[PDB]
């Protein structure tokens, strides 16, 4: 989470499930179609709280055109897809999910957006709220197990990949259409909310 931390970091971020703050921010700047950004996350729970889910949501902001033709924040947002998986076999939760749809679902609980994500996602990972549960134990969500041992197991490692989708479409003038986004930038924040077994955010 630290501002001085290298943006091209190999280490998996450690998210503390006791929840001082729990976010991950990333700037989408100076990119071109086909570029990818990867990050691993590990959930730590050194007090062993009784955590049922870890609910992820997306927010965005600070769009800037920076001289590209596109001045729409959402159109730029819509050029990126996210893949989220858990390992500990790799359990795919989200596969190339459009970030604009992921935003409207997880931020707004927009039903039409949720329908687009529901094309691909296993509903086992969907919360009521429109947020995605990313906390698994061997690829199964905690509520699939028959209670919790005295000390709860560590949740599986999370791996995320954001890609700038590469259309390759040209227009009537022979120009690459996604060149409207040239120079554009935008900021994303992925939030992670641990919940109690009653579904409430941990206090
Ligand atoms: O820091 C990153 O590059 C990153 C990449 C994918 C998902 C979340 C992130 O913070």
């Amino acid at each position: 989470n630290d501002i001085k931390s290298k943006d091209a970091t190999f280490a998996s971020g450690t998210l503390d499930l006791s929840a001082k703050e729990n976010s991950a921010s990333v700037n989408l700047s100076n990119l071109k179609p086909g570029d990818k950004l990867t990050k691993d996350f590990q959930f730590e729970n050194n007090g062993s709280l009784a955590i049922k889910e870890v609910l992820m949501a997306l927010n965005y902001g600070d769009f800037k055109a920076n001289g590209g033709s596109n001045t729409s924040p959402e159109d730029f947002l819509s050029q990126f897809e996210v893949t989220l998986l858990t390992v500990g076999p790799k359990n795919i939760i989200l596969d190339d999910a459009n970030l604009k749809d992921l935003y409207l679902m997880s931020a707004k609980n927009d039903a039409a957006a949720a329908e687009k994500i529901k094309k691909q996602i296993d509903p086992k990972f969907l919360n009521a709220s429109g947020k995605v549960n990313v906390a698994t134990i061997d690829g199964k969500t905690a509520p699939e197990y028959d209670g919790v041992p005295k000390t709860p197991t560590d949740f599986d490692q999370v791996q995320m990949e954001i890609q700038f989708k590469d259309d390759k479409t040209k227009d009537e003038k022979g120009l690459m259409v996604q060149n409207k986004y040239q120079g554009n930038s935008i900021k994303l924040q992925f939030s992670f909310e641990a919940t109690q077994w009653n579904g409430l955010t941990i206090k």
